[PDB]
């Protein structure tokens, strides 16, 4: 019964409450009084412990730049799961707040890129997200990205899930992809909710006949068009996210090598 990732309470201060749910609170803190973390509480009874130390124990396994880091753990009731803390905040805050309108093309398709490769390590690892979007993005300094999963028959977010999990429940890194595609969509439109003006119900009716957003404004076709390959009828046929990261890392020398600043783009 010893495990390097337990930490004594008195090493942890919650500082700032961040956000509350059901089954337990998100704070900002201090760690060893140096520190500055995030931290999830467990609201005894509400949920198992082990059902909720279940997600501590697959962040033990995971470890990637561009994937949220486990930092520590308190594995008995009351449990905290610790780790890095982000500077800036959800991209989908990010993305709305002051910093939005200085964000150009090139900014953007950076951090797609940086999300593509935390999914991409996801993808090689053989793990399923299945909620990519992003309000599940964390910003930190100098615009580093991270993959996160604030868990935020139950919720669905149909406008950001693939078809065939969204109805048949077949969730796979394959419908990750479509999931990545909408985020591209946020990314342009500067965090706006997709699919404007539609509600749960026509959003289904609408892709299932082939419906697919349009290009953003001033958003180049040739993004556009690699969202519709995200957006793929088949799963097979969306591509992986080793190709997306490659994509868009080369994107300004090989796809737009004479993209021009825009207004908002
Ligand atoms: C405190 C905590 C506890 C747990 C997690 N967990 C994750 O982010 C995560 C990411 C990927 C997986 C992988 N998993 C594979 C299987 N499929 C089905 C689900 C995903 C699991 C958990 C994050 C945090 N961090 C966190 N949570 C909420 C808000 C913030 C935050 C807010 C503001 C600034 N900086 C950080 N930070």
């Amino acid at each position: 019964a010893k495990d390097a990732w337990e930490i004594p309470r008195e090493s942890l201060r919650l500082e700032v409450k961040l956000g509350q749910g059901c089954f337990g609170e998100v704070w900002m803190g201090t760690w060893n009084g140096t520190t500055r973390v995030a931290i999830k509480t467990l609201k005894p009874g509400t949920m198992s412990p082990e059902a909720f130390l279940q997600e501590a124990q697959v962040m033990k396994k995971l470890r990637h730049e561009k994937l949220v880091q486990l930092y520590a753990v308190v594995s008995e009731e009351p449990i905290y799961i610790v780790t890095e803390y982000m500077s800036k905040g959800s991209l989908l805050d990010f993305l709305k707040g002051e910093m939005g309108k200085y964000l150009r093309l090139p900014q953007l398709v950076d951090m797609a890129a940086q999300i593509a490769s935390g999914m991409a390590y996801v993808e090689r690892m053989n793990y399923v997200h299945r909620d990519l979007r992003a309000a599940n993005i964390l910003v930190g300094e100098n615009l580093v990205c991270k993959v996160a999963d604030f868990g935020l028959g139950a919720k669905f977010p149909i406008k950001w899930t693939a078809p065939e999990a969204a109805l048949y429940g077949r969730f796979t890194i394959k419908s990750d992809v479509w999931s990545f595609g909408i985020l591209l969509t946020e990314l342009t439109t500067k965090g706006r909710v997709p699919y404007p003006g539609m509600v749960n119900r026509e959003v289904l009716d609408q892709v299932e006949r082939g419906y697919r957003m349009p290009c953003p404004p001033e958003c180049p076709e040739s993004l556009h068009d690699l969202m519709c390959q995200c957006w793929r009828k088949d799963p097979e046929e969306r591509p992986t996210f080793e190709y997306l990261q490659a994509f868009l890392e080369d994107y300004f020398t090989s796809t737009e090598p004479q993209y021009q600043p825009g207004e908002n783009l």
